[PDB]
Formats: C-alpha cells, sequence, structure tokens
C-alpha cells in the first residue's frame, strides 16, 4: 500500500466539516473527560490523523482508514446509547467508508469495520 | 470494566472449537506466509489471545472481544473473497459476539466490529 497524502487529507477534511458537534476535531484531555482514560486504549482524533498523514506517519491510505475507525469505535465505546456523542458516533461509522470511496480510497468492504 | 477470565477463556475456548480451519489458533509465521507482517500492523490468535487472558494483560472483556474482533479483521483483510479462509472468517465476524453472548459476556453492538 501508499499514502496518497491527498486523497487522505481530502477524507479527513470531509469527515471534520461532517463533524456538527467538533467532538473529533481535537484529542480529548482528562481536563474535558476524567476517566477516559481508563476507559480508551488508542485516543486518536482527526488533527492528529491530518498531522499523521502530512509527516507520513501512516505507510498506507488503509492505515488512514483504520485510524478513523479506531476514532469512531472509540465514541461508540465511551458513550452510553442515545448521547448526541455517541449518535453522531454511529452516523459517522454508517458514513466513513462512503467518504473513502468518494476521496478515491480503496475500501475492503468484508474488512471494514 | 473488569477481567471476567473464566467466561472470555470458555469464549476463546468456543472460537477454537469453532474454527474448522484451524486459521486462527496460531501466529502466522513469516517462514510460511512471507508477506502476512507487509499487510497486517496488528497480528492477534486464539492462542495469543489466551495467554493475554491469563496473564491479565487485558483489562476488561471489551479488550477481550476486540482482540478478537481484530484476529477476525486480519483474516478479511489477508484472505481473498471468495476463499475458505476469508469465508470462515465472514462467518467468524458474524457469530463472534453471538458466541460472546452464549458464555455470558456482556457485548456493545453499536461499537462492535
Ligand atoms: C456525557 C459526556 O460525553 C461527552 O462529552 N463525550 C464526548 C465529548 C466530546 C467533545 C469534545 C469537544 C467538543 C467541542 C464537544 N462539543 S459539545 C460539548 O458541544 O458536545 C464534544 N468528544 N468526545 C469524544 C471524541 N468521545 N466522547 C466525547
Amino acid at each position: 500500500g501508499t499514502l496518497d497524502k491527498a486523497r487522505c487529507l481530502a477524507f479527513v477534511h470531509q469527515l471534520w466539516d461532517k463533524d456538527k458537534l467538533k467532538m473529533f476535531h481535537h484529542p480529548i484531555s482528562a481536563a474535558e473527560l476524567p476517566d477516559y482514560h481508563k476507559v480508551i486504549n488508542y485516543p486518536v482524533d482527526l488533527s492528529t490523523i491530518r498531522q499523521g498523514i502530512e509527516s507520513g506517519k501512516y505507510d498506507s491510505d488503509a492505515d488512514v482508514q483504520n485510524a478513523v475507525a479506531q476514532m469512531i469505535a472509540n465514541a461508540l465505546e465511551y458513550n452510553a446509547k442515545g448521547t448526541e456523542w455517541h449518535q453522531q458516533a454511529l452516523s459517522f461509522r454508517s458514513i466513513y467508508l462512503d467518504v473513502a470511496r468518494q476521496c478515491g480510497l480503496s475500501v475492503d468492504d468484508d474488512a471494514a469495520y
């Protein structure tokens, strides 16, 4: 796999604009949610993903997609059913692979979160 | 957030016995599949997960379910659609939470792979 930085930044950018709560824009601090570190082993956010793309940290487009999946899974695990954070996370899970496709990324439909 | 070792081990054992191809029993070695580590960043197998439960490496029942999910995702990514290995992994993705429930574990259906 190759890292297509333009295609990967387009994908993050589309997700950033669809994030109406701005809940995925920045890393979660203990200051914000004191118990978050206790629940979530692999925190990740769209600013951190953009930096990972721009720096070449991700080896492939697939790794960027897996980072977005992880970010969405985190919010579904942490947040109770019915809260706006849980509901936007569910919406993201529903659309993120379509957004990836719409940016020209290859999606493994059977394997994808 | 408590690791329920008996129920997690029971869960791993049920998956072991349902693994007819034995494709999840042991770590994949480069000596058999030299490209495996190139494709798959997060290798995990039922023997490794059993050891992680036994040692208390996993912090929670959720972490054990996520390790099993990653094992299944690995097989769906690595094995081409149409192969018996890809097809068993499709089956496992569709039943692993059902098996977890049969072993008395709680599942997060919205979050789960
Ligand atoms: C019961 C409390 O639950 C939570 O507040 N959960 C979460 C909240 C945020 C979050 C961050 C930053 C902002 C600006 C906001 N926007 S707001 C306060 O208007 O909704 C939200 N992110 N987040 C992520 C990721 N995962 N869970 C959460």
